[PDB]
DNA sequence: GTTAGACTTTAAGT
DNA sequence: ACTTAAAGTCTAACCTATAGGAT
DNA sequence: ATCCTATAGGA
């Protein structure tokens, strides 16, 4: 049929939400009880498909409230009542405790502890049992088990048609390509913050200087060229005088600015953080796109005569729920260059009416949805994020690794390995399993840890693990295939005229250790048949950082030019 | 004010 | 007491070995 | 025969 997806067909801590428990961690001296680190499956309604069910996997810490007592025994305001759950000693069947100090909230304000969706790292069960999709597996078996066929969920897969794989290579050449086009343009950093002592803007200038990119560091902004400010946190200062940011931003109105923070220039192991240089390098590129109203790199073809709109949220306060009408932004394309305008009155006025039914995602609310329309027949086209997320097939990725460890419980015997060395006398695994007899002993078997040094890479080494396997021998498999397909929906842009809705997702291989579910979108209309440059609007790779992209390219154009006003009007 | 996208905790609406 | 959208946190943004087809 | 370029399994 096609991809798989958490809509649904047919319709433990014991409540209103399954929690699997999936990490439990030590609390710091002077403190008793365990964080707990916890996977929800939950089904819920759809707001962008009619109302249909959908699957929800979601982390929900657990902590003690005996972190949040006080030294003379109080128990501190927040949240103090009406959540009750503890763990007993499994991760499954849990109880509470109505007057129980163990509680929803996190070990501080909003930390949000997260976990892994897919992980296959030593392609090993007990990993793959404490991740989003191995839970969601554990779920299906438990509910199989539980009740037969007599209680089942099955997953509505999408009907695909384009689906437009993206190698590593081709994500790699458009990168290239783009610094390529950056180098044309002079480029500066400079430190603003007090007392200089972090050396923050010498590792941001030797990280760009990797990607073969010239910069010179001064000590003030300097108006024309691309700038990148080292300035403080935003609540560091209090007013708007002395803050770096913003004064230098709006002293200099037509000038291309980027602004970082120092500790987002290192990571966790001191060495440099080599990503943060190229979304910088990325988002000035595209910003200087907006600016100058052209474009820098070659990007896809749009639909003729359309025109793509998207408000802007103002600075102001209630007027409750955003009613009060919003700026709203137009970008248009025309001959050489786009027009990026601001909607007068009149025009959204038609616009309102000729949207129609689908007027409530420009309008009313927060999070206003741009959307494209068309002046000649009142057609237009929206793009939301559905909710919808999707999943690699989980059920054949256990099958195999349930089989992988079957096969590895078991220790391999000398006569076999000696077996296959006579018989196959021209393969090269022969000299790794002779050095290990020869570090082993004749009497026990060979457990697998001393496989670890043979792969599963070659193909006499793919032969010596099949014939292993025709041995009852299961060792090692073959998981993240393209030709077999397991880890897709997950992998590539994909695409489906006839409804518009597509994904994005990672490029290349999957990773064995993987961590986000990517989401499909919708494209509401009032077409009857859309048109067939919608598929090149989002065939472009560097609005999500080195992937595919799940939202237009003119939409990313227009907002960084809404960015750009709060220092005009 | 690394960013988009996904994601989780908190706060406002009912 | 429950709901849902708004506010805010946070992690990846792969890497290298092997076979195969082309020149 | 040899060098590049997909395939996907380890770090
Ligand atoms: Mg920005």
């Amino acid at each position: 049929q096609g991809p798989l997806s958490t809509l649904i067909e047919q319709i433990r801590f014991e409540s209103e939400g399954l929690y699997y428990l999936v990490k439990s961690k030590k609390l710091p001296k002077d403190h008793s009880g365990y964080e707990l680190t916890t996977v929800e499956i939950d089904l819920a309604p759809c707001a962008a498909l009619g109302f249909k069910q959908t699957l929800s996997m979601g982390t929900k810490t657990f902590s003690p409230l005996s972190w949040f007592t006080l030294e003379n025994g109080e128990v501190q305001k927040k949240a103090r009542f009406a959540t009750r759950y503890q763990l007993d000693d499994v991760g499954k069947l849990v109880s509470k405790s109505i007057k129980g100090d163990y509680i929803k909230k996190p070990l501080y304000s909003n930390a949000k502890n997260r976990i892994q969706a897919i992980d296959i790292t030593k392609e090993s069960y007990s990993g793959f049992q404490l991740s989003k999709v191995g839970i969601l597996e554990q779920f299906m078996q438990d509910l199989k088990q539980a009740y037969g066929d007599s209680v089942s969920v099955k997953l509505q897969r999408i009907p695909g048609e384009k689906h437009r794989f993206v190698s590593d290579t081709i994500v790699k050449n458009h990168y290239v390509g783009l610094f390529d086009a950056l180098k044309e343009h002079r480029l500066v950093i400079c430190d603003l913050t007090e007392n200089q002592d972090t050396d923050a803007a010498l590792t941001l200038l030797h990280g760009i200087e990797h990607l073969d990119i010239n910069a010179e560091i001064a000590e003030v902004p300097i108006r024309g060229a691309l700038n990148i400010l080292i300035v403080g946190n935003k609540d560091t200062y209090k007013s708007d005088e002395e803050d770096p940011y913003q004064v230098y931003r709006k002293k200099y109105q037509d000038t291309v600015f980027q602004s970082c923070y120092p500790e987002r220039l290192w990571n966790r192991q001191g060495q440099p953080n080599r990503h943060v240089v190229e979304v910088l390098l990325k988002e000035l590129l595209i910003k200087l796109e907006v600016h100058t109203r052209k474009h820098l790199i070659e990007y896809p073809s749009g639909p003729e005569r359309c025109v793509y709109y998207m408000p802007q949220r103002p600075k102001d306060e209630s007027s409750e729920v955003r009613d009060e009408p919003w700026p709203v932004y137009a970008s248009k394309l025309v001959g050489d260059e786009w027009q990026y305008t601001q909607a007068t009155q009149e025009e959204l006025e038609d616009i309102e009416l000729d949207l129609g039914n689908d007027k409530r995602h420009v309008f009313h609310g927060f999070e206003r949805s741009p959307v494209i329309y068309w002046p000649e027949t009142g057609d237009y086209a929206i793009f939301i994020d559905t909710g919808i997320q999707m999943l690699p097939e989980f059920e054949a990725v256990a099958e195999r690794l349930r089989e992988l460890k079957e096969g590895r419980s078991q220790d391999v015997p000398i006569a076999l390995l000696a077996q296959f060395i006579e018989e196959n006398p021209e393969s090269k695994v022969i000299n790794k399993l002779r050095a290990i007899l020869s570090e082993w002993d004749d009497v026990a078997p060979l457990p697998f840890d001393e496989f670890s040094t043979i792969a599963y890479k070659s193909s006499d080494e793919k032969q010596f693990y099949d014939w292993l396997r025709e041995q009852g021998f299961f060792l090692k498999t073959s998981i993240r295939g393209q030709s077999e397909g397991f880890f897709n929906a997950s992998l590539g842009f994909f695409y489906n005229r006839e409804q518009g809705m597509y994904f994005a997702g990672g490029k290349g291989s999957p990773q064995s250790k993987i961590e986000t579910f990517s989401h499909l979108y919708l494209i509401k209309h009032s077409f009857d048949a859309l048109p067939e440059e919608v598929e090149n609007l989002f065939d472009v790779y560097h609005l999500r950082h080195r992937l595919p992209t799940v939202t237009p390219y003119p939409f990313k154009h227009l907002r960084e030019y809404v960015e750009m006003q709060r220092f005009r009007s």
